């Protein structure tokens, strides 16, 4: 690393399979039914669509919850031929809960093809997890190790709108469903002990090319910290940061508390997209006192007069007042703003949070990373953490 | 067993110890956080109270939902057994049972007058020891005997008091915001098992609880299938413990059975939470199905509400008529009450799971309602049997 600062931005496009899209993020569950129903009212993600027992599947229990592109599948085993999900196991699902309750076991992206993807991964060093599977009309899917157990799956399929979540999976519309305005999935962040073997290991299989980097005096305090890379796709709309932590400090990286209350390597958080993220998380507050998500305490209101000095000439003050309101994070820089906020941990342990992100500007379809990352969110995000950790600390 | 007709009602008032009430249930989550999160907006039970990191509990994570007198608590193990707020806590135990059952009731929770009374009593009589009574401090008292399979019953005790908490350790939550649907309390909790008989006699045998109401499966089966219940009740009976078991040599399998098939051994099937205006509550509850709440078991067809207006028109408005088949709810009536009941589909992946809305309307007794007001209904009981039948075939037609 050499720091934010010093990090010169290129973009080889070096990509070595077409990289689309994010295509779902895969839960493994104790109960997909409980996360999935959590999450639908929390998030305003209606359920979309179900492999199951209802569905002739007595492998898995998966639902799918949607918001515009952003497509969250919680999949559970039950007490095999019928699986929806080929490369299921559910050995690994059941152990999973136990290991680290609520997280994330697969990274989905679609590619044009599923067996090239694989291929091309695997012969630039990716470690196999699933060999390509034909999953009929014209679907294929194939897996390979991305940190920890965490995968990277492939989505392959034809263009149209008829095409099921995946061969299998029966629609759902619930009379009466909403969404909150959720549109994509920003960013998917994997915490893992060592960064410089991983990132190798992801730049290497897949060609995606540094986006961003942070140091410890980039985003750390006096006590912790972190370094962080982050991986992009050719037209970096697929951003795959990595964070590990710092040793020798003050205090315990919380980046290495997550390793250690884990279990291992895994996603820390997902970033959701919104188009507007203000209106969006009105809705999600509305929500939090009956079951919904929580958010982290905001900075003082200090914060927010630096946000009119710093960005008052993209956002106006009805936006400034609500960011304060809300406990958003502002950054900016000469092409984009940067609104951000972080909830609490999303199941029992202190590990797997998710983030609602807007990016503002570089207008033109919109261009993939939009105002980057912003030394100044990621310090705020990571005080937070560390603040959340203290108060922790200070109950035993 | 002579079935529900030819029962004669009686209470002896045997109890082994006082049983006050209901106190929880206790689901073992592999993930807590999800359950409670869910369970939360569903039913309208905010959260009310939590033992976890964030109050120096390092050992399990547990939260407390409440509607009034309905109590859920969901527990998980963390990846520190001095921290515990609950002294019978097992990780080990809690990850096998989350592993074999998936979303489960593990402890069915009594208010006793004294814990160690409740369990000296019933060990007495035969209970299974589970957990030997502990002081929890504050004057609360736990303590825990096998009730069926790996399912406890939890005896708790403490003082009467104004803002004592759930139990020592516990902090207190208020939401603002946060509101009800109007559930008021647990009606009934029932244990599904391969052979009612033993276990009849075991629980009845340690509490001293009485036989409330039976029905063969003459009372309540198809022509394809059936199950033998029981119901046991304390001296007031306002704690109720219905007990089914499966019938064999019958065309299709016992829903019963299907149970213990899915689950992997005897467990909780159903808890009835009771609502002083239960359509009032399931309005509330169905306005939120779409967005991750529970769903109900399809209505019986229009026939069957002429059968409600033939047998209970005299009690009931046109307007409870009206909703009660817009909402799907089975109605039974005898010469003291009436009784509004619906199911929830499965709560859980499992087909096994599942939750009741209740109201008993009568019994109007300052002003209190006399326990078990209505009994249990053959007529209910019919249609909810027929409705799990028809549910499992829609499932089964899939394959
Ligand atoms: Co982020
Ligand atoms: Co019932
Ligand atoms: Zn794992
Ligand atoms: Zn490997
Ligand atoms: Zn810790
Ligand atoms: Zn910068
Ligand atoms: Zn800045
Ligand atoms: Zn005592
Ligand atoms: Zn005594
Ligand atoms: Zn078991
Ligand atoms: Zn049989
Ligand atoms: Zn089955
Ligand atoms: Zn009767
Ligand atoms: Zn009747």
């Amino acid at each position: 690393l050499v720091g934010h600062r010093r990090f010169v931005r290129a973009n080889p496009r070096s990509d070595r399979f077409q990289a689309l899209a994010f295509h779902h993020v895969e839960l493994w569950c104790a109960d997909a039914a409980s996360a999935a129903g959590r999450f639908a009212f929390a998030l305003g993600a209606p359920l979309a669509a179900r492999s199951d027992l209802s569905t002739g599947n007595s492998a898995h229990a998966s639902l799918l919850l949607r918001s515009a592109s952003v497509a969250f599948l919680f999949t559970a085993p039950y007490g095999a031929t019928t699986a929806s999900i080929p490369s299921f196991s559910p050995g690994a699902a059941r152990r999973f809960a136990a290991d680290h309750g609520l997280a994330v076991h697969a990274v989905a992206l679609r590619v044009a093809d599923a067996a090239d993807a694989f291929r091309a991964s695997v012969a630039a060093g990716a470690r196999p997890a699933f060999q390509p599977a034909d999953l009929g009309g014209g679907f294929g899917l194939a897996e390979v190790e991305l940190y920890g157990d965490v995968v990277l799956r492939f989505v392959s399929h034809p263009d149209g709108a008829d095409a099921p979540f995946l061969p299998g999976f029966e629609g759902v519309s619930n009379p009466g469903a909403v969404d909150y305005g959720l549109r994509r999935f920003d960013h998917v962040v994997g915490n893992v002990p060592e960064l410089a073997p991983v990132a190798a290991y992801i730049s290497g299989f897949t060609g995606f090319h540094e986006f961003a980097e942070f140091t410890a005096e980039d985003v750390g305090t006096a006590e912790s910290g972190l370094n962080s890379v982050v991986l992009a796709n050719n037209a970096e709309t697929v951003l795959l940061p990595l964070n590990e932590p710092v040793h020798g400090t003050k205090r315990r990286s919380q980046i290495q508390t997550y390793l250690d209350h884990h279990g291992g390597p895994g996603v820390q958080h997902i970033a959701l997209a919104s188009d507007d993220v203000l209106g969006t998380l009105r809705e999600m507050r509305a929500r939090s006192a009956m079951g919904g998500f929580e958010f982290l305490a905001p900075p003082p209101p200090n914060y927010y007069d630096g946000v009119r000095r710093r960005a008052g000439d993209v956002l106006s003050e009805e936006q400034i007042n609500e960011c304060q309101e809300l406990g958003v994070l502002v950054d900016r820089d000469d092409q984009g703003v940067l609104l951000q906020i972080f909830t609490k941990p999303v199941g029992d342990r202190p590990t797997f949070f998710l983030e609602m992100i807007q990016r503002i500007g570089c207008m033109e379809y919109q261009k993939g990373g939009c105002g980057g990352f912003g030394k100044g969110n990621f310090s705020e995000l990571f005080k937070s953490i560390e603040e959340y950790e203290k108060s922790l600390e200070a109950k035993q």
